[PDB]
């Protein structure tokens, strides 16, 4: 009699649709299934490609390249795992296609102003989110069954967020693993600008660095073991997803360099003041808190 | 060829001392040991506990935290390990008690007016190093037997450099593993400053960024790896030996400082100015062959 928590779960959520049918996107596809998941998995994408290749991978069971075509699937939960500079274009076609009782979601690393865009747009379907998972590939090929297991997953709520498109999109990221928690909008735009945008930015900058301040007679390059090393990872980065995080995030992004110009600032300081004990804790405490995790 | 070369080498290294029994002095006599190496191998340290464990660990037959002690080891070759900045009161010790046959070099991470300052101290005794070789980790209880194998290490020569000596520190580094080139003082002053130095005070720095950023309600940590934990390893390294190397090599280090600064300031204007092609071309150098 009071099972039928269970029916209700099935309603919930019936014909899912992924716009975007890239690595995240089919990532999420998979883990989605991999949960139990009964219904249907849709994909929309420009590229008729990421659709083949879906639905011969079984990662969606239809897809299109047509976003009229979407209306035909009448899904109620979308997942826009597109890059983030497309999710306001999309969520304008979707608004019209979309039911009144579909939730939207998405998994875009920036959140922000475009939270309250994709609100204002979406009227009440919409839930910001950002899965703290992410590696270096690209493509459904890639597409992992289990990327978001144990990881932080941060949703965005506002005043206007609707509490039960919340809890669902909550549990459903529950369903595939991930931590969940929440962060206003703009905290999260500052978050990440200062712990992932910042440390790109910075890469970014050293590489542009060890190119102008070699010379002819000495390539800086050939000397990786120094320290150099571990940055060069930025070599696997997608310089047009970094270039569309800049710009969405730039308000952020420019604090935070402001923040690591002060730090490095300081830096200069105690070096040029021979500041030898001063250096030492400096040191010591970025040391520690590094080591903590 | 074979085996004079050998017998010359052996008799040319009966005595070692590891000055300074850390991880970098520890992977050395370890590396030696592995090697084949047949003599004793003595540390100095200023640190008790890096004596005794070193002892325990069976990595140096006997050490001592008195510096005078030292001459009744009788070294005939000695690696300087310790922290930069200590090598040149040390030096100024040794002269008094190495024999004017013994070989003095060294694994520290600055050459530059160091090692003239070193040879004016040392005389003929002394030949410039640096092994491109090591982790965060520091303490003779992280030393690795193996650490030198395949890695680049330099050394730096000068119109003063004794030739025996230098052929004989090179083999004893590609003994270990190591490849070995040369490089002047100063030109390994300026590289290491911008390919090893900055990318130090870069990571540093990231991580005072996010200890300043956060507030009592937002712990920046708790979301480490966005990117931050793969790019701040080094951070984890030691304060001691990173406050000496950037204050022995302070001019090239606010040097390679000042073109990344122009570097992130070319970044920042593209960022704040939405130069859609310009910022992606500057982004899309992470994809150059080198
Ligand atoms: N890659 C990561 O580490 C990471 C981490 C966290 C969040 N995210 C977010 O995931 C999203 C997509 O990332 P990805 O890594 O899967 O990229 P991806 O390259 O793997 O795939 C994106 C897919 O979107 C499709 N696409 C591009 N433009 C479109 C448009 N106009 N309409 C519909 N589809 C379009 C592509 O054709 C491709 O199939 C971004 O919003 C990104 O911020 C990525
Ligand atoms: N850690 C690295 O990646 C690395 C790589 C290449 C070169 N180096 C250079 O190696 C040298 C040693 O670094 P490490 O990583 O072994 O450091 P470490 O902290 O592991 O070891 C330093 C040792 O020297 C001792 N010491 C400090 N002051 C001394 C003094 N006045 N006299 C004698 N001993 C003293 C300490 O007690 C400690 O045992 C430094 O010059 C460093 O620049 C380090
Ligand atoms: N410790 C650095 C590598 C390094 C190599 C040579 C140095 O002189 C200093 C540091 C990493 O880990």
């Amino acid at each position: 009699m009071k099972n039928i928590i269970k029916i209700l779960k099935s309603l919930s959520m019936q014909n899912v649709l992924i716009v975007g049918v890239g690595f995240m996107g089919g990532s999420f596809a998979k883990s989605l299934r991999r949960s139990g998941f009964k219904g249907k998995i849709y994909g929309y994408d420009i590229n008729p490609e990421s659709i083949s290749k879906a639905v011969d991978l079984g990662i969606i069971d239809e897809g299109t390249t047509s976003i009229a075509k979407v209306e035909d699937f009448s899904p109620d939960f979308v997942m826009l795992s597109s890059p983030v500079r497309t999710f306001r274009e999309i969520a304008k076609k979707l608004s019209y296609i979309l039911s009144e009782d579909a939730t939207v979601t998405d998994q875009g690393s920036v959140k922000g102003k475009l939270v309250y865009d994709l609100e204002n747009i979406l009227g009440k379907r919409f839930v910001g989110g950002h899965p703290i998972a992410g590696t270096e590939k690209s493509g459904v090929e890639y597409s992992l069954d289990n990327l978001y297991e144990g990881k932080k997953v941060i949703l965005t709520p506002t005043k206007k967020t609707d509490k039960k498109r919340l809890k669902l999109v909550k549990r459903v990221w529950e369903d595939v693993g991930g931590v969940v928690e929440y962060m206003s909008p703009e905290l999260h735009d500052y978050v990440f600008g200062v712990v992932s945008h910042l440390p790109h930015a910075v890469a970014f900058a050293l590489v542009d660095t060890l190119i102008h301040m070699s010379t002819p007679e000495v390539d800086l390059f050939k000397y990786p073991g120094g320290g150099f090393k571990d940055f060069t990872r930025i070599a696997k980065s997608d310089p047009i997803m970094w270039r569309d995080i800049f710009l969405e995030n730039k308000e952020n992004v420019m604090k935070a360099i402001e923040g690591f110009e002060k730090s490095l600032n300081h830096l200069k300081e105690l070096i040029v003041r021979e500041a030898e004990e001063e250096l030492v804790e400096y040191l010591k405490e970025v040391k520690i808190k590094r080591m903590e995790i």
